[PDB]
């Protein structure tokens, strides 16, 4: 299904990627956005495929157009259009000024001074999860860690009862990875997440308003929004894009960095002998593991990286392209835990930059450290390999990992 090239896309701009089938996926993920990236690519190119939309290829083009909402604009942040367009959520969907009082809302469960006092509830998701499997000496590391620790730490934030994960993770598979043959049937899966998920919550934020807790649910409702109390749907937008926010991308890192640590057991030797090195190297783990590839709508006519872009064009981040770009990180491919300059897009930039980025360095940090409390040598399983996709959150499952 390929779109006809419009009269402001250059010939010499035309490539043919398949942003959700990528040449080479089975290889990796970033080894596969990295081979798009070919030396003298122009910074801006054009795909037939998905409804047609440009792509930045670099770390400088990523960085600018999530800088600026004036030009690029998040009315529509995802490919295909028609489906962003139906898709929207609160606030991810707003430029500023509307954006800022949601954000601030936002700031109030996920400050770096509020997750710094969640630490001990994190660290705990963390360690019973490795306890059940840590005296087994192997486990599959995305399904029985990754998949199940954000989950876990929303319960935890959003003060939930945990015997309410199971059907919290019907809701969330439904809401983050959706099914369907057709868009249609694609349609009626997102729904029944989307809607579960809502019924579910509608009593507690009913019951939390006025309240003196200072969870994820009672922080919301009782924001204000232009000198008023937040309204009830907009309340309910806000957690359901905490419970969002914080699920596919935290999974999917998770695996990443632990697929490449199995594989580089001098790197596993260097963290668990330095453990400031490990607090600290976070942020070098961002930069080499990005996972979103969303978009911006071109907000106004203009010029751009030599091409005329019209209002409504779409402009598709692959953040892989950031953090894996030679010009902006030397020696890119290195995980380097003394790496100087850390230049990345992984968590996006300007306004929307992620809110939940200092609970994501956080859930980080402590699961490889109470992982490697447990579990100090480790690699993959022989003869296994991971299975990958590409789309809006970079997906990787199969994950067996061996131990003493
Ligand atoms: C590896 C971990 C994570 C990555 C790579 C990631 C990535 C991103 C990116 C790229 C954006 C910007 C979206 C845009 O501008 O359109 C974003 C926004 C957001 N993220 Fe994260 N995220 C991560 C973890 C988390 C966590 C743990 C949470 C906690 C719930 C979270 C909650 C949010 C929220 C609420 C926004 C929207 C902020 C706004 O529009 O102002 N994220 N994230
Ligand atoms: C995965 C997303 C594109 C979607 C909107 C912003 C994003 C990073 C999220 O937090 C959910």
């Amino acid at each position: 299904a390929k779109v006809e090239r419009p009269a402001n896309v250059p010939e010499d701009r035309v490539y043919e990627i398949d942003m959700y089938a990528l040449n080479g996926i089975e290889d990796g993920y970033h080894e596969a956005w990295k081979k798009v990236q070919h030396p003298g690519i122009p910074d801006l190119i054009w795909t037939p495929f998905t409804g047609g939309h440009w792509i930045a290829t670099n770390g400088d083009t990523v960085k600018e157009v999530y800088s600026d909402p004036t030009r690029f604009s998040s009315e529509v942040i995802f490919l295909p259009k028609e489906a962003g367009e139906k898709y929207q959520m609160v606030p991810t969907k707003m430029d500023p000024p509307e954006h800022t009082p949601y954000r601030k809302a936002l700031d109030k469960g996920l400050n770096l001074a509020k997750i710094r006092k969640v630490e001990d509830k994190v660290r705990e998701v963390a360690s019973s999860l490795i306890d059940s499997f840590a005296a087994r000496g192997e486990c599959d590391f995305a399904a029985e860690y990754a998949e199940l620790f954000p989950v876990h730490v929303f319960m935890a934030l959003a003060d939930l009862p945990l015997e309410d994960i199971p059907v919290l993770s019907e809701y969330a598979r439904q809401m983050t990875r959706p099914e369907g043959n057709t868009p249609e049937e694609m349609a009626t899966d997102l729904e029944a997440g989307n809607n579960g998920f809502y019924a579910y919550v509608d009593p507690i934020i009913r019951a939390r308003v006025g309240g003196d807790g200072d969870d994820l649910i009672t922080l919301m409702v009782n924001s204000e929004i232009n000198g008023e109390r937040i309204a009830h749907d907009k309340a309910q937008g806000l957690i359901s894009l905490l419970l969002l926010g914080g699920l596919d991308t935290v999974v999917n890192f998770l695996s990443f960095f632990m697929i490449h640590l199995a594989r580089h057991p001098e790197l596993v030797a260097e963290l668990r002998s330095d453990p400031l090195k490990l607090m600290r190297g976070a942020e070098e783990m961002f930069r080499r593991f990005p996972v979103v590839s969303e978009a911006r709508m071109v907000a106004k006519d203009q010029e751009y990286k030599g091409v005329f872009l019209k209002r409504g064009d779409m402009i598709l981040l692959p953040t892989a392209l950031h953090g894996l770009d030679d010009a902006a990180n030397p020696e890119p491919w290195k995980l380097d835990f003394s790496r100087r300059s850390i230049s990345h897009s992984t968590f996006g930039g300007g306004p929307h930059r992620c809110a939940g980025m200092h609970l994501a360095r956080m859930e980080v940090i402590v699961t490889l450290e109470e992982w490697l409390k447990r579990i100090p040598e480790f690699s993959f399983k022989e003869g296994e390999t991971p299975i990958y996709h590409s789309g809006i959150v970079a997906a990787v499952e199969n994950v067996p990992l061996v131990w003493p």
